[PDB]
């Protein structure tokens, strides 16, 4: 699992990007977020994730804060 910070995340629309130094920013959709409760992220929040890539291009998967 990679380590990133949430660059930004629009909490009402449910998407944003994850920073990871030395690499491109990674799109994160609300559906990638793990855990219980309301699926969202805040700015500057550290995360653990995977980059999955099919024919649509790379995005985040298995995003956990803690
Ligand atoms: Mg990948």
């Amino acid at each position: 699992m990679l380590e990133g910070k949430v660059k930004w995340f629009n909490s009402e629309k449910g998407f944003g990007f994850i920073e990871v130094e030395g690499q491109d920013d990674v799109f994160v959709h609300f559906s990638a977020i793990q855990g219980e409760g309301f699926k969202t992220l805040e700015e500057g929040q550290k995360v653990r994730f995977e980059i999955v890539e099919g024919n649509r291009g790379p995005q985040a998967a298995n995003v956990t804060k803690e």
